[PDB]
């Protein structure tokens, strides 16, 4: 459950930085989206494990698609922070 | 290509219709989202601010719908109590509350900055 | 990643990819650029979650159940709202750009 640490740290950094309201909303939203997509991904895999523990083509497919989503949200969070911090310190 | 969109649009309308017919809470939420999109559309704000007010509430809807999809799968498997059944719905509901709080705060921060 | 080799995801993925490349090249401010990019990436995220759910449903069986269709429809509706949000975002932001 160390994932909440990452989120708190981001909010602390965002508050610590001297940025406008819009920038701060984007920095924190992007982190919040990651959290949302991870929880939705964990729900899906909970359902997969509820159906059965044995392997199946569609169970793996479900988990692979869920994980890819989390990855996309993570990439989007990193791009956001990079772009905004580059602009703030430009 | 064109046939794939028409079919998916049909499924999408059945989905909005079912969620709407089935629950008062969903209807009232959809009311709240449409009021926010309208208010954001008429506010004298910059374009980026306008987008954030709209996106934050639309995200509420997206997560609401995705979570209702998972609830339907869990209820599809069985209405009987199960640990992963309860857990799936718990993680799903958390995701909905996060998005809703994030929208409320976003609206509070931006409208406070716009007004005074 | 056997799913990225399908025509459905490829057509949706390549569209999102182009929008991110266009956004990367546009002459706009930073917060505008972040918004253009993250809105089309949200389409991709939701579209992946929707296929995950569809996969779980098909996992259960080929027999039809009302909640099976409902799960798939609600997933499709989520994708639709995400797409609308992306179109709205690009419209509002690039209308001003002119
Ligand atoms: C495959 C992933 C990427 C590779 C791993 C990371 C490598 C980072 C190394 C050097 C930093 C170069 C300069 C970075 C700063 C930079 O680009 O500043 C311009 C402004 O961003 C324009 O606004
Ligand atoms: C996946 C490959 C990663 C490869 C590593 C680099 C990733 C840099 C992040 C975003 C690029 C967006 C476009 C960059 C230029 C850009 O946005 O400049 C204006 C800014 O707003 C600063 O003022």
């Amino acid at each position: 459950r160390q994932e909440g640490v990452a989120v708190l740290l981001c909010v602390v950094i965002a508050a610590w930085l001297d940025v406008d309201a819009v920038t701060r909303v984007l920095l924190i939203s992007s982190v919040m989206l990651v959290m949302i997509v991870e929880l939705l991904n964990s729900a899906i895999e909970a359902v997969v494990d509820r159906i059965g523990s044995e392997y199946h083509e569609l169970s793996g497919r479900a988990k692979d698609l869920g994980s890819a989503a989390v990855l996309i949200a993570i990439i989007d969070a990193v791009i956001t922070w990079a772009i905004l911090l580059w602009s703030h310190f430009g």
